[PDB]
Order: structure tokens, then C-alpha cells, then sequence
């Protein structure tokens, strides 16, 4: 019935299966790909890299993955295609504008920003007629006047197309309560919405005030530590000081506290990192060797064995993500 496009096309949303609902192929920037593919080593290396990444995670059970790279974070759509291509996991694309919007973005006003990403999720992105299947934006602390035009903006796309939005949040100042508001501000459901980042914080109250307003709360950084790496100051900055187990224990407290339908669980992983410091990527591979496995491997089993039942976890990885999705 209901239909999700992919990069690959239309497929229906009961194929999505076990999703990881914030992923990126390459964390990157407009133009940057086809300007430097050298920064990469090439463009093919990076492809056959992730489609590496992306063959584990597929035989660690992950079926779909949403790659939330928006027009700054350099997103590729032709790349995602080939990618999925070749180790047979759909790749939803995303539209919307995350924190490095160019000043032809920067400069845009609220009625130009929602027919741009309209263009990207009911014509096609760029001349490939590969359409978008999600709305990413983000604040980094409270919202800039350019950002609050572009949660607007995604607030409108959505409501016309029924594509839900997703954030990056500051998630230790709080961010998602001003998002929260500035979408509800037009008139957007609360279910329409992820607010990302929600496990780079362990304030329990701010989270359960945004589940129990109706918004999926994007515990989407699982692998991400920098501990034992703290003598590296770019590491720490970026992966924080928490353990996996502590961002695994979040997903656990949200289910106990009745909140398991309002849950999404991803890495926010990626297979190249130019946005970042260099080898950044060679850092990441080494906490992380199994990349886009991580969660099924390792967290997935841990909630096991702490007594969250198998029906609980597949809602949470199946369920959660189809009903996400769904254009409503
Ligand atoms: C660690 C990855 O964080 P971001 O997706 S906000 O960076 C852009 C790739
Ligand atoms: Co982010
Ligand atoms: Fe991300």
C-alpha cells in the first residue's frame, strides 16, 4: 500500500524493514565530491568503501538505511544509487538544509527555502529524478533567524507532501524544545518530526517531555565515544565522553517509561568525513570497525539481555521507522 522512494525508486514500506533512520554514505559538502574526489582517496575507493560498510550491516540484518546529507552536507544522490546498487540495501535521500548552508541558501527567504526542498521531493534532486524521502534541518544551540525560515520551510514541505522532518540537535542545550515550538507554530504533527541527536544528552526530562508530545526521539549516535582517545582533542569534541552502553541505556529508559513507539536508533555513521579535521575517518573506523553493524551486533543483543522483549525491539527497528516514513 503505502510507498517510500528510495534512491532506487519507489519501493512499499513494509519491504523497509530493520531501518537505521540517520546515516550518512559520505559527511561532505556542496560540490566538494566532484571538486576533490582525491580528498577520498577517489571517488571509487569511497564507493567501494561503503558499499563494504553497507554489505555488513546487510548481513547484520539492516535492510534500508535514510542518508540525512542535505545539499551542504555535499550529498550525492548518484553516488547513494550506486551504492545501493551494489550491496542491495535501500538508501532513502534526504532534502532540507543542515548547518553549512552557502550564502545562495543563507540569503533564500521562507517561500523560496519550501519550493526547494518541494523540487527535491516531488520533481527529483538535481537532473536525476531521484526524489527525496525525508526533510533533514538542524540548530547548534538556539535557532539563527536563517534557521528558523528553514524549520518552516521543512514544516511546510512536509505538510504538503506528508515526508516527515528530521534535526540535528545541540542536544545538551535543549534545542528540540524551539524546534518542537516553531513546528507546531505551523501547524506540523509532532509525529511528522524526529529530534535527532537525543542520545547526546542523558536529561531524561527533556526527553520525555518531546516523547510524550508525540515527537520520535532520534537516539542516533550509538557508537560515538571518544573514550580512552581523550588526549585527541578533535575526537573528544566531536564523540563526547559517554560510553555506547550508557547511549544503549537511553533506548532501554524511553521503553520503560512507555515510550517505546516514539523511538529511532541509528549511528549517524558514515564511510567518508570531509566537513570534519583529516583522517577523522581513520579514527572513527578504529572505535567502530563494524561501522553500520554496530547496532544490530551490539546494541540490539545488549537491550536483550536487559530484558527488553524481541516484539519491543522490533517495533522499535521496524515499526517506528515504517510509520516515520510513510508520507502521512
Ligand atoms: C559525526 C557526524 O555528525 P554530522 O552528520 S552533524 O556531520 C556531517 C557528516
Ligand atoms: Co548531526
Ligand atoms: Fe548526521
Amino acid at each position: 500500500g503505502d510507498l517510500i522512494n528510495t534512491v532506487r525508486g519507489p519501493i512499499p514500506v513494509s519491504e523497509a524493514g530493520f531501518t537505521l533512520t540517520h546515516e550518512h554514505i559520505c559527511g561532505s559538502s556542496a560540490g566538494f565530491l566532484r571538486a576533490w574526489p582525491e580528498f577520498f582517496g577517489s571517488r571509487k575507493a569511497l564507493a567501494e568503501k561503503a558499499v563494504r560498510g553497507l554489505r555488513h550491516a546487510r548481513a547484520a540484518g539492516v535492510q534500508t538505511i535514510v542518508d540525512v546529507s542535505t545539499f551542504d552536507i555535499g550529498r550525492d544522490v548518484r553516488l547513494l544509487a550506486e551504492v545501493s546498487r551494489a550491496a542491495d540495501v535501500h538508501i532513502v535521500a534526504a532534502t532540507g538544509l543542515w548547518f553549512d548552508p552557502p550564502l545562495s541558501m543563507r540569503m533564500r527567504s521562507v517561500e523560496e527555502l519550501t519550493q526547494f526542498f518541494l523540487r527535491e521531493i516531488q520533481h527529483g534532486i538535481e537532473d536525476t529524478g531521484i526524489r527525496a524521502g525525508i526533510i533533514k534541518v538542524a540548530t547548534t544551540g538556539k535557532a539563527t533567524p536563517f534557521q528558523e525560515l528553514v524549520l518552516k520551510a521543512a514544516a511546510r514541505a512536509s505538510l504538503a507532501t506528508g515526508v516527515p522532518v528530521t534535526t540535528h540537535t545541540s542536544a545538551s542545550q535543549r534545542d528540540g524544545e524551539q524546534q518542537a515550538a516553531i513546528f507546531e507554530s505551523e501547524g506540523l504533527s509532532p509525529s511528522r518530526v524526529c529530534i535527532g541527536h537525543s542520545d547526546d544528552t542523558d536529561d531524561l526530562s527533556y526527553l520525555t517531555g518531546l516523547a510524550a508530545r508525540g515527537y520520535l526521539v532520534g537516539l542516533d549516535r550509538m557508537p560515538y565515544s571518544a573514550i580512552g582517545l581523550e588526549g585527541n582533542a578533535s575526537a573528544l569534541a566531536l564523540f563526547g565522553t559517554r560510553s555506547w552502553q550508557t547511549r544503549a541505556l537511553l533506548i532501554k529508559a524511553l521503553i520503560d517509561r512507555g515510550y517505546k513507539d516514539r523511538i529511532l536508533v541509528s549511528h549517524d555513521w558514515l564511510f567518508g568525513f570531509s566537513s570534519y579535521v583529516t583522517n577523522i575517518m581513520d579514527v572513527m573506523d578504529r572505535i567502530n570497525p563494524d561501522g553500520m553493524a554496530f547496532v544490530p551486533l551490539r546494541v540490539i543483543p545488549f537491550l536483550r539481555e536487559k530484558g527488553v522483549p524481541p516484539e519491543t525491539l522490533a517495533g522499535v527497528t521496524v515499526a517506528n521507522p515504517a510509520r516515520f516514513l510513510s508520507p502521512t
